[PDB]
Parts: C-alpha cells; structure tokens; sequence
C-alpha cells in the first residue's frame, strides 16, 4: 500500500519546526520534547508549531498539516476526529482532527484519492521582531479517545509547497493529546 511520507525534507528553503522552550511546570499547556521529537499538549488548546527557513520561499508558498498513525500496522488507517468529539469555528470539518486556530485564511482537504485530511494555509514570513513563523494548531481528541486514536501514537507531518503543490520542505513531530501535559512529558523523558 501506499502511506504519506514521513521523510525529513529540509529542501531549496532550508525548512525545519521549531516549538517553544516551554518546560514542564504544571502550568503549561503545550510542551515540546526534543528528545522525543514529541509534542504534548491539551484537548483544542493553542498548539504553537514554528516554521524556521533559511531563505524565503516564493510568494504563493503553502504550509499543510496532517496527521498519520505511528505504528506500521495502523499506518493505512485515515486519522478523523472520534464520533463523541464530532458531535465548532465553522471553518474546520466535523471530522477532521487537525484545526488552525486564528487564520481565516485556512483550508481543509478530504483527499478525494486517499481520503485523508488535512490543513493548509498560506505561508507567511516572520513578523517584525520575529525570527520564525508561528501556527497556532489545536488537536480535537485525545490520544486516549477510544474511537479515534485509541492510545495509538500518531505524528503530524508539517510540508511546505508551493502554489502548484510541489514538495519544498517536511518535518515532522509525534503528538500526545492529555490532560496534563507537563507532567507527561517529563515522565516519559524518565525513560531516557
Ligand atoms: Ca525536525
Ligand atoms: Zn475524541
């Protein structure tokens, strides 16, 4: 079968995520684990995703994000948001479990090949005073969600394309949807 790429590309822009240096104190809501390459964050809060580049990519240039199961024996399988937390910004699908907050500007896929989901805004340079570009993403379930995740991990693939579609860069990051991020990263990081 056929799965979407993982691959790390950094490609002609030299593009690559970034994610605040947040800690984990009790108080955070979104924590980054570089030694897990492993986002932690709460259900549909500010996820904060930085798109770091070298140079400046060509104007029409498009960030889209989806997300795929980690383990290779659920890897064919489309990840949607479950039925309970289907059942709302009026911008995003029911269905779809990756949300942009904050861009109007945003818009959704359903593959009409593959049926996966996905959602694509235009890229933006870093504002004045900023070295980066910030999307503010928000996850609809969590990981623990019996019917969509189940506890199965899954990662988020960040690609750059340009106006016509074609591949310019892709990173990528594991993603834990929980209610107490802080305290889940760290413990996981105990393993190391
Ligand atoms: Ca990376
Ligand atoms: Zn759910």
């Amino acid at each position: 079968s056929s799965v979407p790429s993982q691959k790390t590309y950094q490609g002609s822009y030299g593009f690559r995520l970034g994610f605040l240096h947040s800690g984990t104190a009790k108080s955070v809501t979104c924590t980054y684990s570089p030694a897990l390459n492993k986002l932690f964050c709460q259900l549909a809060k500010t996820c904060p995703v930085q798109l770091w580049v070298d140079s400046t990519p060509p104007p029409g240039t498009r960030v889209r994000a989806m997300a795929i199961y980690k383990q290779s024996q659920h890897m064919t399988e489309v990840v949607r948001r479950c039925p309970h937390h289907e059942r709302s910004d009026g911008l995003a699908p029911p269905q779809h479990l990756i949300r942009v907050e904050g861009n109007l500007r945003a818009e959704y896929l359903d593959d009409r090949n593959t049926f996966r989901h996905s959602v694509v805004v235009p890229y933006e340079p870093p504002e004045v005073g900023s070295d980066c570009t910030t999307i503010h993403y928000n996850y609809m379930c969590y990981s623990s969600c019996m019917g969509s995740m189940n506890r199965r991990p899954i990662l988020t693939i960040i690609t750059l394309e340009d106006s016509s579609g074609n591949l310019l860069g892709r990173d990528s990051f594991e993603v834990r949807v929980c209610a107490c991020p802080g305290r889940d990263r760290r413990t996981e990081e105990e393993n190391l």
